[PDB]
């Protein structure tokens, strides 16, 4: 499954604006490191560092599903 369209789908029926993915790259030619972070309901939510894409997104979507569930 893929969290990132049950989380497009509340947005319609919430009425928010449809979420939006993004990634940052920083760090030291030697240790380099990336973040993925994901801004929704007007709210922004941080990923967890890692030294690839796939982890940090992953980290974005899960933190935000968390959060989503209390409320």
């Amino acid at each position: 499954v893929a969290y990132k369209n049950l989380l497009q789908e509340i947005a319609q029926k919430e009425s928010s604006l449809l979420p939006f993915y993004a990634t940052a790259t920083s760090g030291p030619s030697h240790a380099p490191t990336f973040t993925s972070t994901v801004e929704f309901a007007g709210k922004v939510f941080s990923g967890e560092e890692a030294k690839t894409k796939k982890l940090a997104e992953m980290s974005a979507a899960k933190v935000a599903f968390m959060s989503i569930k209390n409320g």
